[PDB]
């Protein structure tokens, strides 16, 4: 698994997702299911911002988060947008918007309602991916245009597929409902 995730992912992801888990006390080499989870959010966040121009996205997400906050503040005061309470994946400049992005192996619309219920913010747009081709936004606005949201399922589908033929991918979807049943 740990070999996977070198092996299909860019090395600046990993060595995001690596930077990220040891400032939470997390070891890469144990938290195998994580470590591909976080990899796998980061360049769906990633390959969210190339489906706009280049003055669309400002991405929230991979940074330091005490960083972030500042960011998020110097947007909320440049444009009025009320100050989410927790901190998003991405603002769009042009809908004026900021976006909480899931990647889940779960459904689709259990997914979205569990972050509908968590951000509770209003006006901070959703959008759920799946392993499995779905997708599930907020009031039906999905953002981007139809081939930059394939371009997303399909390397998630893929992501699947060559999991799945290492015997990883049940390991993989089962652990998110073992961190979701632990509460
Ligand atoms: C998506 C991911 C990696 O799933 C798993 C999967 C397996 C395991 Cl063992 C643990 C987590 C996660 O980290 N999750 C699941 C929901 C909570 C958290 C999350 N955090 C942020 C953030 O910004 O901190 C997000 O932006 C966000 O989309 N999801
Ligand atoms: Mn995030
Ligand atoms: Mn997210």
């Amino acid at each position: 698994m740990e070999d996977f995730v070198r092996q299909c992912f860019n090395p600046m992801i990993v060595e995001l997702a690596e930077k990220a888990m040891k400032e939470y006390g997390e070891d890469p080499k144990i938290e195998t299911n994580k470590f591909a989870a976080i990899c796998t959010h980061l360049e769906v966040c990633f390959m969210y911002s190339d489906g706009g121009s280049k003055h669309r996205f400002e991405i929230i997400e991979g940074r330091d988060r005490i960083m972030a906050w500042t960011v998020v503040n110097s947007i909320c005061n440049t444009t009025g947008v009320e100050k989410p309470k927790f901190l998003p994946d991405l603002y769009d400049y042009k809908e004026n918007r900021f976006i909480e992005i899931g990647v889940t192996r779960r459904e689709v619309h259990i997914y979205y309602l569990e972050k509908a219920n968590k951000i509770k913010s209003e006006k901070t747009h959703i959008h759920i991916f799946s392993f499995t081709g779905e997708e599930m936004a907020t009031k039906a606005d999905y953002t981007l245009d139809e081939e930059s949201r394939a371009r997303i399922k399909t390397r998630l589908f893929t992501i699947r597929q060559e999991m799945a033929s290492r015997s990883l991918w049940d390991s993989f979807r089962q652990s998110e409902r073992a961190a979701a049943e632990l509460a």
